[PDB]
């Protein structure tokens, strides 16, 4: 593979510097998938990573949850300007009478936090959490990246479709996308392909309320590259195609980043500096005011304990990259390596 030297030059230094036990890398160019696999999925078994190895992709899950939401819209079960409580009777009477589904999807409802408080560990406590929640900002005015925000959006999207979220994903959406080894619940027969994550102390670890919706997907580099392909070349089902397209529309911007449903987008070519800034601690951790929206590059980061994932692609150039590791290594390292590889593929 004549792309191997290019990918190795950017990936190998990451593996050494951060002692990454294993990484699956997949690249798309000119309609062809290329797989580059490094190290081990499981340090006990010493089993090699392949493009069929399942990794936790953490917040990259939000691109798939967004696509379910968009599918619900395409099917007429909901609209992004619906008030949230329209799809949750238990939210009637709360501030969610005046927050929209799109605002939940784009983390712009008014300062829902990054994580549920640790005490919110059941269905009953979660419902009380949202019912008592007091907005910090007016709806639409600030982005605060939030699991409770998009988690709720996904949860209500499934409810709009009258099916549990895990079932819709595993039985309809993901196989519709060509993703047959992508799970919220990894089945018995897939367990032997399931990587372990490795904490900073080299302890093996595996994955909360609305975990499924916000960060719970297990998938392979092959499946994730198929999702990238679907975001470039498209898919057979008309409803799913339109769903995917809705996830590309920009809602608002924060600096040079434009927020859509799940995917975050940039004018391409994109400087390393612009891509680093939109994926910076400032953008991830603080509230930022929303501004008017923007070739286009789409990306999403994901970081669970013991896992670090990144996906980026450019439909106008037919290029894309997936990087899945079982170490949570820094986002800037992911962004830099991806940017370098895509620049070489773009020619
Ligand atoms: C998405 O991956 C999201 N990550 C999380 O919600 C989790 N942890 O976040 C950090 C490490 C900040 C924390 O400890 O609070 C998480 C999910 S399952 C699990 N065990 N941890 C992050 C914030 N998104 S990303 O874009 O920064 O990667
Ligand atoms: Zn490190
Ligand atoms: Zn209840
Ligand atoms: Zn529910
Ligand atoms: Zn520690
Ligand atoms: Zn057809
Ligand atoms: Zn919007
Ligand atoms: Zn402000």
């Amino acid at each position: 593979d004549p792309l191997r030297p290019v990918v190795d030059a950017s990936i190998q230094p990451l593996l050494k510097e951060h002692r990454i036990p294993g990484m699956a890398v997949a690249v798309l160019k000119d309609g062809k998938a290329h797989y580059f696999n490094y190290g081990v999925a499981n340090r006990e078994s010493g089993a090699s990573v392949s493009e069929q190895t399942l990794f936790e992709i953490g917040s990259v899950s939000k691109t798939l949850t967004a696509t379910l939401g968009a599918y619900a819209v395409v099917k007429g079960a909901m609209q992004l300007d619906d008030k949230a409580s329209r799809h949750a009777p238990w939210l009637k009477g709360s501030v969610f009478d005046s927050i929209t589904m799109g605002e939940l999807a784009t983390y712009s409802a008014g300062g829902l936090p990054l994580q549920f408080p640790e005490e919110v560990d059941s269905s009953e406590k979660m419902r009380a959490y949202y019912r008592q929640w007091a907005p910090v900002y007016s709806p639409g005015s600030h982005r605060q990246y939030s699991n409770p925000s998009i988690g709720l959006f996904g949860h209500l999207a499934a409810s709009s479709l009258k099916q549990p979220f895990a079932q819709l994903m595993e039985q309809t959406l993901l196989p519709g996308l060509g993703m047959h080894h992508t799970y919220v619940n990894v089945p018995k027969q897939a367990m032997a392909s399931y990587a372990y994550g490795y904490s900073k102390e080299d302890k093996p670890i595996r994955v909360g309320m609305l975990a499924d919706e916000a960060y719970g997907i297990k998938t392979s580099s092959a499946d994730l590259l198929a999702f990238v392909k679907a975001n470039i070349g498209g898919v057979d089902d008309k409803a799913l195609q339109q769903a995917i397209s809705l996830t590309h529309k920009g809602h608002y911007s924060v600096g040079g980043m434009t927020q859509g449903l799940g995917w975050e987008s940039y004018a391409y070519p994109v400087t390393e500096q612009t891509l680093l800034a939109g994926n910076s601690a400032k953008v991830i951790l603080e509230a930022n005011p929303t501004a008017a929206p923007r070739q286009v590059l789409f990306n999403k980061t994901g970081s669970s304990n013991g896992f670090g994932a990144y996906v980026a692609f450019v439909p106008a150039r037919g290029i894309g990259i997936v990087m899945l590791a079982n170490r949570n290594y820094p986002i800037p390292a992911r962004v830099k390596a991806a940017h370098a590889i895509l620049a070489q593929l773009a020619g």
